């Protein structure tokens, strides 16, 4: 039950914040409030305990920081093999990027001053004690991060111990601080994060064009040019209210939008993700599956190709520091979006000229792991 | 009358046209129909027949292509002194990039084939005569180029001889085809090109980040995380529906916004725009006026600097080949925006602590040549 | 008597400081007290006004800063001939690097805080006026630059106004400050700088290693080692009673010594010098005189080898900005050093095995220009 259960991304996501359900988890609490769940698991914690040590950092003897009394070591699970089988299974469970980061506070040492994150944060407590003050947020679901004066916080909300085995949920936005009770012990927590820049706002941004582009087809006036020198000659209001004419003809154009476009996010989501976890060919006769669905990007580029790319061959050493595919013509973007929108196709059934090309296609699929034969 | 007159930006535009007045050719054929400009005029014949000779190709003696029996040189304004006074007169005029193109075709051959480009274009006829058909576009205001097959394009609208000294305009999407007729004489003319990518679509994209930033300040919404693997998991009714929403909120939001900021296209243009054509030291008690204020960009970048960049000193010799400024703390955007926005400012009068600071900024903008002393 | 006599580095100081003698400069004012030349000069007065003009800085249109409401010009004998004719004149006088930097100041404006130099200055107004301040060194003969506080300096010692025409000379450590008048005229001077690091500990620190080479070659106790872990077992008694003995048999060993080697002073200034201003064959029986005596190294280096190395093709446009020779046997330094230290010697009497051999050497050094046939 309290055991990690990576089964499949949503055993993993239902284990880690055993015993709450997940209806209630994205009822109650998810961009919401904080969820503390207190345990008395030993095993769990013996588990915690082994997801990073301070011996760990001693075993890398850049890779961290020393921010006043506080030791925070950037992404473990370029190196930590448990925190990457976790933070990969959660990545196909968010559908973003999820990053780590250890926090080391030795004994009766204050952590860092009041703030509030731009993520959706997992607080797992693997060593000590670390005493937590949270405070109702000034910028509910906050885009930045922010320190926080302690005179504009007010009162505490929330103030716990957090031991070995605990895990602590808050939305990006909550004012936080902890600092670790004085005593012999120093605490170790992980901040398993996600959420970055995943909002409406976000959303709206990355599809906008791919609409702009599909009704500019049709309609001439969002073809016709600017005004001569309008990027140059404070604002108009000539060009407000044609935008906002523009704005309300593309939201009655979406009604009927079937499909919208990634400009960038879902290519980034792919380039940048976890690889996953490591410790039939096919024939005209077989019938195909498309596996990792949401570990690959299907594209036009530019005469124009059809390009595939997949996140199963990602650098895991490099994961959230920040310093593999196919190519095909045209022709084959019928037969593709065959294998994309069906649960299982017969090669024979592809839509291509000759049965060759339909045995070349699903073997070059094979070669990147990108189908099973059924 | 005939003459280039390089006074100012306007005086050029209206001596390139002659004798058509500016608010004729606005009125009726600005993006909408062909206006040739069939001459009488043996000094501006003259005039055309310097901006580029068939003896400057072997002065060259990569720059140019070999399409069919159609040679196409690249960009002559690189090194054509003329054709560069032209062409940056032009860009401050259209508040867009202009580029250029010289075709040579010999006598008794056709040149392209039948097609429409994705530019608003000015053709200068400069050595011989070239015989030119233009036919009804198939995609009036095109964004891209296109061939077109002689079956699809109908009869031609539009029948005419070129000569030295004639001008010929043609909005995106103009269908044409042009030969040389058989003879002794080559056909040399200069395409002068503008407006690509300059829709108001692209405008709308341009500026529809500062929107929702803007608006994601104020709107927690906008703030809200998307559905758990949206990017991911053919598209949805829901996404459709909630973006209709927010595009209809933001049109609404429009009416009341007084400043658009642009994304990329100002700054893109400021990059790669011709430099100005070559062949009072600031006090306290000086008034001071911003010049060449449609050559610069004022911009806040990542802690946050305020940028200022120009054109000034841009590369002659790389112009639409396609292979200089300040930085200021926060503290003086005020007395940034106070230059702006003012038609002669007092360096006393600017919003800076130490009278000091407001000589050093000014003294700042005179070494880049930002600033006149009134 | 006032126009500068290119004749000689000699003519050229004497010049320079022009009525001042150059007796009277060295008695009384090098590296003692301030030297103030107010003069009543229009035809010096037009040509310091030539060495460098506010419109040489809109000529250069990183080379200058931009220190509160004072611009400097960094090295302009970079572009300004007439200062790279003054300032090679004065590295041959003073066999020092001479650099230069120009200070433009607006009227009314101050100039830059209370402050010392570590060089010996020259300073030469060129256009308007400054009104200067001189005060008591804190530090006589500074060897670092700093800024002093108001009430740390005193009253000044000196105030004048200087004029076009005027020169201002004062050594290392005095403290001043200017500002330009308050009225229409902006201020425009040159600061020709000598002397740095070029001082009695800088010379001593550059010969000492010859001198142990030399005297640990016949002295055991300076080739003995050093007892084991000195380098990290606070200092001890032991060693600074042993290095004052050494210290003392040193300048006991300098009475008898003849010859003092450079290890880095006489190459840096020959490495980094200014080339000469720019606008017969020896044969075995011509006489040989060696010319640039002051622009040439010549040293051993590692088997061993004979070095010259010689600041006649220095790179003029690099000039203090900070980012050619000849190699002969070991054998060939006699027959080096019979034309070093000799006025006039005929190629016949150098001491060389072969006639050959003779005429080779002096080829050589002909093809450099580093010999004259007399
Ligand atoms: O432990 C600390 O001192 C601070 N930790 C955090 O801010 C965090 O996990 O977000
Ligand atoms: O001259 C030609 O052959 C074709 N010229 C063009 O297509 C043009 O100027 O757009
Ligand atoms: O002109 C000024 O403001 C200051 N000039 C100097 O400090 C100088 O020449 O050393
Ligand atoms: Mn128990
Ligand atoms: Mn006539
Ligand atoms: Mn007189
Ligand atoms: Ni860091
Ligand atoms: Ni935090
Ligand atoms: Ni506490
Ligand atoms: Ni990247
Ligand atoms: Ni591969
Ligand atoms: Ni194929
Ligand atoms: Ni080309
Ligand atoms: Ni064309
Ligand atoms: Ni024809
Ligand atoms: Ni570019
Ligand atoms: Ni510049
Ligand atoms: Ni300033
Ligand atoms: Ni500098
Ligand atoms: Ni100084
Ligand atoms: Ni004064
Ligand atoms: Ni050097
Ligand atoms: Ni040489
Ligand atoms: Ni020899």
């Amino acid at each position: 039950p309290s055991a990690l259960n990576f089964d499949s991304p949503s055993s993993l996501f239902e284990s880690l914040i055993s015993p709450i359900k997940t209806e209630t988890f994205f009822k109650e609490f998810w961009e919401q409030k904080p969820l503390l769940i207190q345990r008395d698991d030993p095993a769990l914690a013996t588990y915690y305990g082994s997801l990073f040590k301070l011996t760990d950092l001693k075993s890398l003897c850049k890779d961290f920081d020393q921010k006043r009394a506080t030791i925070q070591f950037h992404q473990p699970q370029r190196f930590k093999d448990e925190l990457w089988r976790i933070q990969e299974k959660l990545e196909c469970y968010f559908g973003s990027l999820v990053g780590s980061n250890v926090y080391i506070t030795p004994a009766g040492s204050q952590g860092l001053p009041p703030h509030y994150d731009d993520v959706e944060v997992f607080i797992l407590q693997l060593e000590g004690e670390k005493h937590w003050r949270l405070y109702h947020p000034t910028v509910p679901l906050a885009r930045e991060y922010s320190v926080e004066a302690e005179e504009r916080i007010g009162r505490p909300v929330h103030e716990f111990m957090l031991k070995p085995g605990d895990l602590l949920y808050f939305p990006r936005g909550t004012i936080h601080q902890a600092d670790t009770p004085a005593g012999l012990a120093h605490s170790t927590h992980v901040t398993i994060s996600t959420y970055q820049n995943n909002s409406w706002g976000d959303f709206l941004l990355d599809t906008i064009s791919g609409l702009v582009f599909d009704t500019a087809k049709e309609d001439v006036e969002l073809r016709t040019g600017i005004p001569r020198q309008l990027l140059l000659q404070e604002s108009t209001t000539v060009a407000t209210r044609r935008l906002s004419g523009f704005l309300r003809t593309l939201a009655d154009r979406l009604e009927g939008t079937k499909e919208l476009l990634s400009s960038d996010m879902k290519k980034d989501f792919i380039m940048h993700r976890l690889p996953p976890y490591s410790a039939k060919l096919p024939r005209l006769d077989s019938v195909v599956r498309l596996q990792f669905k949401d570990h690959i990007v299907l594209t036009v580029l530019p005469e124009k190709m059809v390009y595939i790319y997949h996140s199963l061959k990602n650098s895991r050493e490099t994961h959230m520091m920040g310093n593999h595919g196919l190519r095909f013509p045209l022709s084959h973007l019928d037969a593709l979006k065959q294998i994309w929108n069906s649960p299982a196709i017969s090669v024979k059934d592809l839509k291509l000229t000759t049965d060759e090309e339909k045995e070349s296609l699903v073997l070059s699929l094979w070669t990147e792991c990108l189908i099973q034969v059924v």
